[PDB]
RNA sequence: ACAAGUGCGUGGAGUCACCGGGGUACGACCCGAAGCCGGGUGAUCUAGGCGUGGGCAGGUUGAAGCGUGGCGAAAGCUACG
């Protein structure tokens, strides 16, 4: 690190050619890639930043893969543009947030996005802006989702989904409603 | 029960007493436990429930809430009271 700094600074000050070192430490192999012979491996960053996939817990659900991470992040970015305040949600398929909603009590918003896309949908990445509740949990029942992101969850809700479903990659992100 | 043998019985001595021994049942030569069961007694102690009262020197710590002030484009972060 020390030396890297000594490089970046000097290359930007003394001379002009600037050098950007990257922040990709602690690795983890995933399933594979777009195809079975396309092995991808997530490399977390040591940076303490804030809302990021690095700091998310897979309560239950088979190991997330390439596409998973990708879309999940796109979703996160979508919900994070609206900056707290008004309740909001989102969804996404093949790197395409195809279902943003705001509204009041999530319920409506959530389903309104499901109306937005009632085709492809099945197997998207719901990205709510706060905790999920049974109201719409029963709406989600049958409507296959790949991953469900959320700042936090409610015990009964969490349990409910957990046992009922057998695929939802529940990946609520501890404290994402900040900078 | 057919027979043959055999068992028991048969040519009159028992019965009623008094004084004794002994067996058996009853407390049974005397004393010696824990226990079992019937009907009554007890919550002045102690355990718990309830009603209605009494009490806890003097200090310490300093949650939420509230006021003012900082740092911030906001998001938000933060000091003291």
């Amino acid at each position: 690190d020390y030396d890297a700094a000594i490089d970046t600074y000097l290359s930007r000050t003394l001379l002009g050619e600037e050098v950007l070192r990257l922040k990709f430490t602690d690795g983890v192999k995933l399933r594979y890639g777009e195809n079975w012979h396309q092995s991808a491996c997530f490399y977390k960053d040591p940076g303490i930043e804030g809302p990021s996939l690095a700091k998310a817990v897979q309560l239950h659900g088979k190991e997330l893969s390439y596409n998973n991470y990708v879309d999940a992040d796109n979703a996160l970015q979508t919900v994070k543009e609206l900056g707290n305040a008004s309740p909001a949600v989102a969804i996404v398929k093949h790197n395409n947030p195809c279902g943003l909603a705001t509204g009041d009590t999530l319920l409506q918003a959530l389903q309104a996005a499901w109306d937005g896309d009632p085709i492809s949908a099945y197997g998207s990445i719901i990205c709510t802006n706060e905790t999920f509740d049974l109201e719409a949990a029963t709406f989600l029942n049958g409507k296959f989702i790949e991953i469900i992101l959320a700042p936090d969850f409610k015990p009964d809700a969490l349990e409910y989904l957990k046992n009922k479903s057998e695929n939802l990659r529940l990946l609520k992100l501890p404290e994402l409603r900040e900078v």
